[PDB]
């Protein structure tokens, strides 16, 4: 029933930011990474940290980098269209579920909105079919605590989950996240946190020894 958020060319990236990608070595990224319009030197990943292509707007950046301004321009533009599309969905199924703390919940499909910061202090399940869609609209920050795991149940797929945040995302140390993040600012991961999803930030993505896998 709820339509997918079309990511266009941004679908090809595990990490896409506008002001760079910082990293505490070593991270494990599966899929392409990019930043635009910032210089490629703002991508602080080593070549042995990415399975995929590192894209740069210029001659600057990691040894393996491909320079491709035009593809990054399209990807970032596509990321902004996706952000606006996700932020623009009307008629939420839920508004202010758990008063902004959703620890222990099982989330069924649909459109969710929070006019605050969303916190996830304890494990949650996202439960639905291989074709169901979840859009989470968050007017503040999104926080997940250390060791918190998002579990998928019933055939729910990470590629059908979208998190739209007006504020910064903070994934706590050793936490496991599921879904696409469309952040208006930063996405900040802590020591050994993992994500099955895409990190699309209109500022920066920051990593500390993270595992990042594009959804299949």
């Amino acid at each position: 029933t709820l339509d997918l958020v079309n990511l266009g060319v941004a679908a090809n990236f595990a990490i896409l930011s506008k002001t760079g990608i910082t990293d505490v070595y070593k991270s494990a990224i599966t899929g392409d990474v990019g930043a635009s319009p910032i210089t490629g030197c703002a991508i602080l990943l080593k070549c042995d940290e990415v399975t995929g292509t590192i894209f740069s707007v210029d001659a600057c950046g990691p040894a393996c980098k491909i320079t491709d301004a035009s593809r990054l321009t399209t990807a970032v533009g596509d990321m902004q269209i996706a952000y606006d599309n996700a932020a623009g969905r009307l008629n939420p199924d839920f508004l202010n579920l758990g008063a902004g703390t959703i620890g222990g919940k099982t989330l069924t499909p649909g459109l969710y909105k929070w006019t605050s910061t969303l916190n996830i202090p304890t494990d949650i399940t996202i439960s639905g079919s291989s074709t169901d869609v979840w859009i989470f609209q968050v007017a503040g920050n999104l926080n997940m605590s250390s060791a918190v795991r998002i579990t998928l149940a019933g055939g729910a797929q990470a590629k059908n989950i979208f998190w739209q945040t007006a504020g910064a995302v903070t994934l706590g140390s050793t936490s496991h996240f599921e879904g696409n993040i469309l952040s208006q600012t930063g996405i900040n991961m802590k020591t050994a946190a993992s994500i099955n999803g895409r990190m699309m930030a209109q500022t920066a993505v920051t990593l500390q020894m993270n595992t990042v896998t594009i959804p299949q």
